[PDB]
């Protein structure tokens, strides 16, 4: 999660305000807003307005604003406060390009503070998405079944906004074990928060900060696009050395980032459903005597065909090569893949218990 050295030299694509509802959104809003970067003339790029009912562990610069909803969160409560958070909204991001509405399901804030949020950007004309995590714990998410669950109307009209960034907090858990066998569970939100503000960070800084190899770009531009499509929305990473993209062996590196499509970094898509996709945006990045050799048409031709059967509904999807010119002697070798899939379906474990709802 450092990125000094392509934050001294690049930018940020997008000016990300984030709105935190309930303890897991705030969380996460405000380690985003938190985020301290090298990029010059914009240390703290990110905004957040974090609203919650008072508490002590709410225990969470100028870039956050407080709102606290007292109850010492409910669509009650938020409806009762809606002018003063309206109006913190009003003034803190005037200067965003888009908004995360940052907030946990099956935690103690609820879907219908989450669909008052959602009317209200809408209703004022902001360009803005969702960023949710989903429970560890299947059991908790049945909350969304509770006589107060706005999850149905949030889902029916998803054309109202852009993408559902989605968070499996079991998936990143493991992450989280994997990584550090030996640390505590009560280390993992931390560990969790910064996964997440670190994810989309990095594909909105991969996407100002490098050289266009070609007249193919996935750039501001393009990444604002993508962001702002309806839908579910997973971001894929990989890492690879040059000497696996053999393209008269392609099964290696292919293999890797078709996994790398389906094991997203916050979320996980099955094949099915990215055939569903309606944009998809991919960069490679490199070193200049690394891009010489690996950019020529076998590659980039069998890049495009795989990711066109991969996402077959895909009006346009950007292959787009970059150099990174500052990369190390060490890092030479390197060759790394950035991707966007947005416009995706919800998960079968949420959409059924929508159509459960819709049947009752």
């Amino acid at each position: 999660g450092n990125f000094s050295e392509i934050e001294s030299q690049g930018n940020i694509s997008l000016k990300f305000g984030f709105l935190g509802l309930g303890m897991g959104g705030c969380a996460i809003a405000a380690e985003c807003a938190n985020k301290e970067t090298q990029i010059k003339n914009n240390k703290y790029p990110y905004r957040a307005i974090l609203v919650n009912t008072n508490s002590q562990d709410f225990k969470i610069t100028g870039n956050v604003r407080k709102i606290q909803l007292e109850g010492y969160v409910g669509e009650e409560a938020f409806v009762k406060h809606e002018t003063k958070i309206f109006e913190a909204v009003k003034q803190e991001f005037e200067d965003r390009d888009f908004i995360w509405i940052t907030c946990g399901l099956g935690g103690g804030t609820g879907t219908g503070a989450l669909l008052k949020a959602i009317e209200m950007l809408y209703e004022h004309d902001y360009n803005f998405g969702l960023l949710l995590t989903l429970p560890r714990d299947a059991e908790a998410l049945k909350v969304l079944e509770n006589a107060t669950s706005r999850i149905r109307s949030i889902a029916m009209n998803q054309e109202a906004f852009g993408s559902i960034v989605l968070i499996d907090n079991a998936k990143l858990y493991r992450k989280f074990e994997e990584e550090n066998p030996s640390a505590l569970a009560n280390e993992y939100t931390s560990y969790s928060n910064k996964y997440i503000a670190d994810a989309l960070h990095e594909i909105n800084l991969v996407t100002s900060s490098f050289t266009p190899f070609s007249d193919t770009h996935f750039d501001a531009s393009e990444f604002a696009q993508v962001i702002n499509t309806p839908g579910v929305l997973s971001l894929a990473k990989l890492e690879l050395k040059s000497n696996q993209l053999d393209t008269e062996n392609p099964l290696g590196y292919l293999t890797q980032l078709g996994n790398a499509l389906e094991k997203g970094v916050l979320y996980d898509t099955e094949r099915e459903e990215l055939e569903s996709a309606k944009k998809s945006a991919l960069s490679i990045v490199t070193s200049p005597l690394r891009a010489g050799r690996l950019y020529n048409f076998s590659f980039l031709n069998q890049m495009e065909n795989f990711l066109k059967e991969r996402t077959p509904y895909v009006d346009e999807r950007p292959i787009a090569p970059y150099v990174n010119k500052h990369t190390t002697k060490k890092e030479e070798d390197i060759v790394k893949f950035y991707s966007v899939v947005a416009g995706l379906p919800l998960p079968k474990r949420v959409s059924d218990i929508i159509d459960e709802i819709t049947r009752i």
